[PDB]
């Protein structure tokens, strides 16, 4: 183990509802942190073939879920959710890919 920790566990269990074409919705699980309890949470989604700091968006929110806007459905987005607490910002999560798919009627069987 690491000999003192610099924030709560990466994110995990992070679950997207209410899909969108230009707008994803991101909501992850209450993760148990390793003192008081997490404050806000930060959602970083930068395009899958890009460079540079400004390039990359980041989102501030106060709680566990968060609403996406104006983005490039089907093309691949890796979004990171990370957790803040007293201590300080923590990792962020395991990486977290969504689905953005563009069909209608998906066959089940």
């Amino acid at each position: 183990g690491s000999s003192g920790s610099s924030g709560p566990p990466a994110v995990s269990d992070i679950r997207v509802t209410r899909s969108s074409p230009s707008s994803l919705s991101l909501a992850w699980a209450v993760p148990r942190a390793p003192s008081g309890a997490v404050l806000d949470y930060e959602v970083k989604y930068h395009e899958k073939g890009a460079e540079g700091p400004s390039s990359v968006r980041f989102l501030k929110t106060s709680e566990n879920r968060a609403e996406l806007r104006g983005l490039k459905r089907g093309a691949s987005y890796l979004v990171q959710v990370r957790a803040r607490s007293e201590a300080g910002y923590g990792p962020f999560g395991q990486e977290h890919h969504s689905q953005t798919q563009l069909d209608s009627g998906p066959s089940s069987g």
